[PDB]
């Protein structure tokens, strides 16, 4: 349970840093999470993330803090919502978006054969926009229901005051880290 | 020169953290800078900033790294451009924007008596939007030329893929930190 | 009553076309409305407007339909809200926005002792954006409260899916049209 | 040639009004154009359109002016670009966008073996946004290349200051109008 979660993620984070993925880190920082399995995964508190995320350091990246349950808020909701459809995928990571990265992700998905969906906040029902915290889950579902298969990659373009993101899911941190490795 | 710059900023950053300004930290992180005086201030390399900025940690903030020249890129250009109008103001800091913070900043500026200007990227000439790195300086000038006096505070609302910011300037880090202290 | 209104608006409209203000017409078309008096003016049905508005023809403008009560809706609701603060200002017109046009208006505002204000859908709380047709009222109220004087001109920039607009008011069509001319 | 074009578009327009498609008209108004043939169709001047377009009247629509060559500009440039890829598709119409309308189009697209594509001004390089009237060509090219088939319908969501739009094409006005009807 918990220890295994804390160890596997803590390792992935260390390896993530070692491969030095600077071009992939957004401005808000990258968080890498690993949730508890259902039905115990009821809140972001049940999901382990990097406290302070991982930010661009010099010509490298740095995890500001240690792995702790309740560390991540936005990515946890995403993975948590995603589990409502694929309960085995309790790991995820958010990386920077840009034409190059997405084009290159598309190509690789094409090759290694795996789905990528998305969601556009411009197509979001005002009412949902109104309710706080309802947007991230809305996006995940929209994206998930968009295609027929399971999307390993879900992204969205920017919106007023909000930057674009690329989310990549895995059943555990090692698998997530593996997709990232490919991206290079 | 340099040592004095490195010391004064390094102290302010330590004090900034101590006052624990979590509500004021944006998602992209807060950077606090102190530039070299003209004519030596020719690039962001001549400006000292926090490497990795200062991010929300727990119910607090944390400066990811040490103070170094060339640490800041976006705020340095802002302060650098600002100096073209008020060469004595080589310090600045960017904090989170929101109705509350701005309303409260307005009120205080009213009280302690000091100017606040702004710029809107929606009123930005396409051509400028086109040239990379020309936007931050454009904003600063627009904001500076907007009012007749010197604006200690310059902010801007969000835009597609970009969040809103509140910039506050001072002639040195101590003065900047003092405006922030008031904000509480 | 109604006849005096109908006659006046109908004449101002005919003269607006006559002066040929093509560059001041927006893509959505310009509308010119004149409301009944308080408390009669209880809805957009109590306001007279151009059916099908006035639109760009060739290198000229053209009124699409005749003046009728209820013809307008948006511009009508705007003047309705505006009358809560200045009951005698029952006439208004909406014209194309542009840096060039708006600056002209400023100059003239200064050169003629007229006041101009604005509002921003970005500073609009999400809650209000959720209630259909609650935005126009919000805008007008916002712009009027932004200054102590009565704003003859109220504008706003573009928003996702919505174009910028400049609304000019007056006691009657003559006053309103009278201003258009200075601008021209 | 020109007369056959004039006559056909003029009749389709008269019938469009006749079917009363109010809910399918945008605030900027709907235009219906029919171009000459390649290589004759060398500019928007070689394309026939509704002067002053067709706009919303009451609970009905109305053509503001007669059919003339060069009447259109945007819709005309769109079909011009579209003809570089499908030379025989010289007719097009632009209609109001909305989740409800677009979904209907999808269903019908599926239920009638028609293809639909789109473009996004957000994925538009800043360089292209800088060159006046280079966006429409960009959009059409983008949407057409997004899929291997010919897209009968090309749409796009709203952008700052610009509304969303759904463009439907056809070999001639009958084909185009023919589709509008299914939608209705």
């Amino acid at each position: 349970e918990k220890w295994r979660i804390y160890e596997e993620l803590t390792n992935a984070v260390r390896e993530f840093e070692s491969i030095n993925p600077v071009r992939l880190i957004p401005e808000v920082g990258t968080n890498f999470v690993y949730s508890l399995p259902l039905p115990y995964a009821r809140s972001t508190k049940d999901v382990a993330g990097v406290k302070g995320r991982i930010v661009k350091y010099g010509n490298s990246v740095k995890a500001v803090g240690p792995v702790e349950f309740g560390a991540s808020d936005h990515l946890a909701r995403a993975v948590l919502t995603y589990m409502r459809f694929y309960p085995e995928y309790r790991s995820a990571i958010n990386i920077r978006y840009s034409r190059e990265i997405i084009e290159e992700i598309i190509e690789i998905a094409q090759e290694r054969g795996f789905k990528v969906s998305f969601y556009d906040r411009r197509e979001e029902p005002e009412e949902i926009k109104a309710k706080e915290g309802a947007t991230i889950p809305w996006g995940i579902e929209t994206a998930i229901k968009r295609i027929k298969e399971r999307p390993d990659i879900i992204y969205h373009l920017g919106d007023v005051g909000k930057e674009p993101m690329i989310l990549v899911f895995g059943r555990n941190p090692r698998e997530v880290l593996e997709k990232i490795k490919m991206l290079i």
